């Protein structure tokens, strides 16, 4: 049995470089080792962390940030303004190829005015900046002469976070020990292990045979825990959605009428009702848990007749087999799903069924996450979503310059290029006035409807399943893959 002083938590995704500069919002380990200037509480409220306070100028261009003087890095060295300037400059240096480059490109200058005071000046307003500064700070004294891209640091990280790095068995687990000088509070469980388990049926089994203490578990597997008193189940809300990603390079899917038709073809109400057992709600756009949600937008209602009318209009005709065809080619394409994710496999199956009903042929291809290039398939059962500022999973996902065929750190895997979307997100992220921001996000949402990059399917709840001995777990609004479910792990204990 797992000792009382050890926490073992399963997490779906890992990261090859435990370094805030390469955060892709998929891991649970950078936030153990590192901490940022700001943080969020159970209500997703912005709170001071490494920074004690801050003032922003009326024009939104200047940030005066005041730091704690009582923080140590894991190696004993004090945390100073030196680190903060090194870090922010590090994220916006193009030679570092940072995954969060777009969160810091707008910084013009970082001035250290006293050892606990930095003055950050921006080219244009970027209200998302304080959310952005929740990213971990890096240690200047260890990395200032390093190649941030390849440094051995990335596999031996030193941070200011609640947990010190111990060892790493690649592909299997990372092991940590409590930071006994953690400025924020005392870490309760001295030993913590994050186990890499990307298939929930395997996670489920390891809960049952006592190999792990906690995991997020797909709704399809919850039945074997609902009547087991040895476990609790915490339902967590999230901003995470699932969708069909259209690859716009595909000869059929590039066509606006075809993409609209495929949207009209899917009975989303039936999916959420039946597959997801109301651990989900129907999705239509990517900001429906945001303040940025326009709440009055157009949608593609389930309408098979309209789908067919659209495909006729696009020049297709049902052949003798009942399949839409144009110029000797039937309208067909592949739908790819992560085979280790039962929800996505089920969804790819349902889409294939829905399309078949209107004479669209498709092939489901299920392969393990990480084993194929998601930007090189006709379509992909994709997911994104962040409870933080609406910029964070929209700019890298939809904007043209973030097309991943051009931008190694872009998340626009479908190669989507829309002028109204580009303009809307750019204005939205660089305007200070909240009401103005909402206006631009409405333009963005409306533009997405007119030129849909996806079929949006559903927003997910997550089920945190945990050994009943576990105390201290707090919920909050999770992100994509349920990331964030370990946000207060330093308060957890047995
Ligand atoms: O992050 C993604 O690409 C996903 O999970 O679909
Ligand atoms: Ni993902």
């Amino acid at each position: 049995k797992i000792p009382k002083d050890t926490l073992i938590i399963a997490v779906e995704n890992e990261i090859a470089r435990i370094n805030p500069a390469y955060s892709e919002d998929h891991d649970a380990v950078i936030n153990l080792v590192f901490s940022g200037l700001t943080r969020f509480d159970e209500n997703m409220s912005l709170k001071p962390d490494l920074a004690k306070s801050w003032d922003i100028s009326k024009d939104g261009l200047v940030y005066d940030i005041f730091l704690r003087d009582d923080v140590l890095w894991h190696d004993g060295v004090k945390f100073s303004a030196d680190d903060v300037k090194f870090s922010i400059e590090a994220f916006k240096n193009p030679k570092n190829n940072s995954s969060i480059y777009v969160n810091f490109e707008d910084i013009k200058s970082v001035e250290i005015l006293n050892p606990s005071h930095v003055k950050i000046t921006l080219f244009k307003p970027y209200p998302a900046f304080l959310d952005a500064l929740s990213i971990g700070m890096l240690p200047k004294h260890l990395l200032e002469n390093e190649n941030l891209n390849t440094s051995s640091f990335n596999q031996n990280p030193i941070g200011t976070g609640p947990y010190k790095f111990v060892k790493w068995k690649k592909g299997e687990y990372v092991e940590f020990k409590a930071n006994e000088h953690f400025y924020l509070d005392k870490v309760k469980t001295p030993r913590l292990i994050i186990k890499h388990i990307f298939d929930p049926s395997i996670a489920s089994a390891e809960l049952k045979n006592g190999k792990i203490d906690a995991a997020l578990i797909d709704v399809s597997l919850l039945n074997i825990f609902k009547n087991d008193e040895n476990f609790g189940i915490l339902r967590e809300k999230s901003a995470d959605y699932r969708a069909l990603m259209f690859n716009l390079d595909n000869e059929f899917l590039k066509d606006l009428k075809v993409r609209q038709a495929l949207n009209y073809a899917v009975d989303k109400e039936s999916i959420v009702k039946n597959l997801l057992h109301d651990y989900a709600f129907v999705a239509n756009h990517p900001l429906e848990r945001s303040w940025a949600n326009s709440k009055n937008f157009k949608i593609y209602k389930y309408d098979p007749k309209k789908a067919e009318d659209l495909l006729v209009s696009a020049g297709f005709k049902k052949n003798k087999d009942g399949n839409f065809e144009k110029d000797g080619k039937i309208l067909e394409f592949e739908i790819w799903a992560m085979s280790n994710d039962p929800l996505r496999v089920s969804l790819a199956g349902i889409l294939q069924s829905e399309f078949r009903k209107i004479g669209v042929v498709s092939k489901v291809v299920a392969k393990p996450a990480g084993s194929f290039d998601y930007s090189k398939v006709d379509s992909f059962l994709i997911g994104w979503g962040s409870p933080l500022d609406p910029d964070f999973h929209t700019f890298r996902v939809f904007e043209s310059s973030q097309d991943s065929a051009l931008n190694d750190e872009g998340w626009n895997f479908g190669h989507y290029h829309d002028k109204k979307v580009d303009i809307a997100l750019q204005k939205a992220r660089n305007t200070s006035n909240l009401e103005e921001r909402k206006k631009y996000y409405k333009d963005f949402i409306d533009a997405l409807y007119e030129n849909p990059p996806f079929i949006f399917l559903a927003y997910l709840d997550f089920a945190l399943v945990y050994n009943k001995d576990l105390k201290g777990i707090k919920t909050r609004t999770l992100g994509h893959h349920g990331v964030g479910f370990t946000w207060n792990v330093y308060e957890w204990s047995k």
